[PDB]
């Protein structure tokens, strides 16, 4: 189903307005920009939308937190229309609002070919429909009405190439009534992936989980457990699993008080279901959680010691880690099995990942999902070793624990 929605490619553009949901989030200091990654992304459909006809292309981000309340001080798309401006070679008009009149002016019929970019939508309450030197406070229904007529009135067709957003039933989101609304090539991209993934995977699928507590995965597992024909179950989790199957000492480690109540319940599942579970089998433990904290190895039956905690598998755990990517045809790996910031306790996700960019080369679907992972494939710079690099967390998470995306959902069939 997540392949039949209408994309830009089958849209018609030509003399039409396209108003355009894009993602421009870049998180940086000092009003420049470090890292244009999720611009440079945007442009390919921009350039189809202009070299197909459209008489304008107006563009509608966020950047920030600000729960709406105007912040142009520190929070203001207009350096990413200057940067935007070189990649494009092209003018773009940069707008100090995102609606009302005198921007409903002036997307009404602009000059054949025009970009406009727009204001942060977050300046207003009614993007999220809730937000904050006040405290949280609210929106109102008829104020969220008129700007989502006022976003709508800005052109003839919409495309939403906002992934990273598809899970939250945000004005932008789903409050642009126009006749056709078509998902953007990032868009495109996310859904044929993760439809292959959730649907009719090659196989042996495996899914590599990871994180630090197993009380907010729960349904994630639950549902690939529906899906995969092997899990892998690393991070800090693992500790929890493996202190109530095999009474293992975990030290100071991570410990989910109430996950470690269903752990079995998973196993019970993974066992009626025929999915094989692998587990680490050793660690490297820390004194305390510090990045220049002193180090050390620990294994289950070891156990580890008091005062100690683990942050990272060890090379018995990547061994079997390989052995299980080995197998594989399809893969989907959403968070590391250790602390990857600290360059201490990242042996084991680099390991996985040399592995996954192996299976890769012999043919394996990889997709990475959003959050650290992603992280992960561009600090060791493997992005263009993988099938796919997911480009929002929230949203693969949602869609991996098996939810309709309110974002995703509002697109046009056909």
């Amino acid at each position: 189903s997540l392949s039949n929605k209408l994309t830009l490619d089958k849209l018609d553009v030509k003399g039409k307005r396209v108003v355009m949901r894009v993602d421009f989030n870049v998180p940086m200091k000092n009003n420049q920009i470090t890292n244009n990654q999720r611009i440079k992304a945007a442009v390919p459909s921009i350039k189809f939308c202009l070299d197909n006809g459209a008489k304008s292309v107006v563009l509608m981000s966020h950047l920030g937190r600000p729960d709406g309340v105007p912040m142009p001080d520190k929070y203001s798309l207009e350096p990413v229309a200057v940067e935007l401006k070189s990649l494009l070679g092209k003018d773009v008009l940069f707008l100090k609002d995102c609606v009302g009149p005198e921007v409903e002016k002036a997307c009404a019929n602009p000059a054949a070919g025009s970009v406009i970019l727009l204001e942060n939508l977050r300046f207003h309450v009614e993007e999220e429909g809730k937000g904050k030197s006040g405290n949280k406070v609210k929106a109102e229904p008829a104020k969220i009405e008129a700007f989502r007529a006022s976003l709508s009135k800005l052109g003839d067709v919409y495309v939403n190439d906002a992934f990273g957003t598809a899970h939250r039933a945000h004005s932008s989101m789903v409050g642009v009534n126009l006749p056709q609304k078509a998902g953007g090539f990032l868009m495109k991209k996310e859904l044929n992936y993760f439809a292959k993934a959730l649907e009719s995977p090659e196989r042996p699928f495996l899914a590599i989980l990871g994180g630090a507590k197993v009380a907010d995965k729960i349904q994630l597992i639950n549902n690939m457990l529906d899906k995969v024909n092997e899990m892998i179950i690393g991070g800090g989790m693992a500790f929890t699993f493996l202190k109530v199957l095999n009474n293992m000492e975990i030290g100071t480690s991570l410990f989910d008080e109430e996950g470690a109540k269903i752990v079995k319940d998973l196993m019970s599942k993974a066992e009626k279901n025929g999915v094989k579970i692998t587990l680490p089998v050793d660690f490297v433990t820390a004194d305390k959680f510090d990045e220049n904290a002193k180090t050390g190895q620990a294994t289950v039956a070891s156990g580890i010691p008091a005062g100690w905690m683990g942050l990272d598998c060890g090379p018995e755990s990547s061994k079997k880690y390989a052995e299980a990517v080995t197998r594989a045809k399809q893969i989907v790996w959403n968070g590391p099995v250790g602390v990857f910031e600290w360059e201490a306790f990242a042996r084991g996700t680099k390991a996985l990942m040399d592995e996954v960019v192996k299976a890769t080369s012999r043919g394996c679907i990889t997709i990475i999902g959003g959050g650290d992972t992603a992280t992960c494939c561009a600090k060791w710079n493997t992005e263009d070793k993988v099938s796919h690099v997911s480009t929002g967390g929230g949203a693969s998470l949602e869609l991996l624990e098996g939810k309709v995306l309110p974002g995703v959902d509002a697109l046009s069939n056909i």
